[PDB]
């Protein structure tokens, strides 16, 4: 009646990673960091229904914000309802009334993150196959399997190692230097099929995607997703950066003794015909007709003459390798750094996962 736990098959680096991204503490920290009341709303109580009800509250809230004094219920009152569904903590003071587009998008962001934490929580739920079996896998092995995603750790002697590292350092911040620790090759199986579609679609680049640790698991499972209610300076799509230092701004650092651990994805993106804008536009949901991507061109770009290429699945993929240089053409843009945009999930394939300090 005493089931056996089998020895773990994973190496140390991958154990740490799996530990981190499923860590209850890490999840609770993220929630606290978003002013969520963790005691009034425990990880094991997070439901998709609550999150849905949460979203509805923001929707109604938006109708009031956009609608010129409609005549319905006030922002103050409608906010109270939102907080009633999704408990907040501010040192036991009255939660702040949502009364601005900025704040409306703030709560949507949090709800979207919370959503991927719940996704991770439901992922760990014990099934029946795991109960009828008399020999259970090492907890880390099991969680890793729940991902349904091959993560293969690379080393100093991997073809794409000196490349991903040169990319990292030249584009990163000159001073607050980010430090490479580990690189995992990511074969998210389930993306392979739908990505085949754009095989004729050229112009492929390897771009950065910074993310806080709370959703990393969710992404390793479902891939990058165009979510409802997600907005940005370039509209509703999946955002990428060519400059590392841009994406790392979105990598919330989690403490581990003396160092701050962080994870970043590298993605293969089928950009195709690029549409270059130099001004904000939060209303875009697709490129202009004839275009496959939109690129908010910043004041600088990794020296294009230093570009190199890798071969991923028979395809040449562009990898930036130079320090950012000025682009005189876009010296007056509203973007400091480039923001690459695709508006269909299929144009993106996760290739690499990094740990930095
Ligand atoms: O990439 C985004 C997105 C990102 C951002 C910010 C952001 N996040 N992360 C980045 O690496 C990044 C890079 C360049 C520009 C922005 C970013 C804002 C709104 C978003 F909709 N997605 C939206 C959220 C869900 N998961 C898929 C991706």
């Amino acid at each position: 009646s005493m089931k056996r736990v089998q020895p773990c098959s994973l190496d140390p680096a991958t154990q740490k990673l799996i530990t981190n991204i499923f860590s209850k503490e890490m999840f609770k920290n993220t929630m606290a960091l978003m002013d969520l009341d963790v005691k009034k709303m425990p990880l094991g109580k997070l439901s998709k229904q609550q999150i849905a009800r949460g979203f509805e509250a923001l929707e109604a809230l938006e109708e009031a914000l956009k609608g010129p004094t409609d005549g319905g219920q006030s922002l103050e009152e409608l906010s109270s309802h939102f907080y009633t569904v999704i408990p907040h903590n501010f040192g036991h003071s009255q939660p702040p009334p949502i009364n601005s587009p900025e704040l409306l998008q703030a709560k949507k962001d949090m709800l979207l993150v919370l959503a991927d934490i719940e996704l991770a929580q439901a992922l760990q739920a014990v099934s029946e196959q795991e109960k009828t079996v008399e020999e259970v896998p090492h907890p880390l092995d099991r969680d890793y399997q729940l991902l349904k995603c091959q993560l293969q750790l690379l080393d100093s002697g991997a073809p794409e190692y000196k490349v991903i590292q040169t990319y990292l350092e030249q584009t990163g911040s000159n001073h607050r230097c980010p430090t490479l620790q580990h690189i995992w090759k990511v074969n998210q199986e389930g993306e392979e099929d739908r990505f085949q579609a754009h095989s004729k679609l050229g112009n492929r680049k390897l771009l950065w995607h910074g993310t806080n640790m709370a959703v990393v698991a969710a992404i390793l499972t479902s891939g990058l997703r165009i979510m409802p209610h997600s907005g940005g300076r370039v509209g509703k799509g999946i955002y990428f950066a060519s400059e590392n230092s841009k994406s790392a701004g979105y990598v919330i650092g989690m403490k581990c003794g003396a160092h701050h651990v962080g994870y970043m994805f590298l993605g293969e993106v089928a950009l195709g015909r690029e549409h270059h804008i130099n001004t904000d536009n939060p209303s875009l949901k697709s490129p202009p007709p004839g275009f496959d991507s939109v690129i908010a061109r910043g004041h600088t770009e990794p020296d294009p003459t230093q570009d190199t290429e890798l071969e991923l699945d028979g395809q040449q993929v562009v990898v930036p390798q130079g320090q950012p240089v000025p682009c005189p053409e876009f010296s007056s843009s509203t973007f400091s750094q480039s923001e690459y945009l695709i508006y269909q999930e299929s144009q993106c394939r996760l290739r690499y996962l990094l740990e930095v300090h």
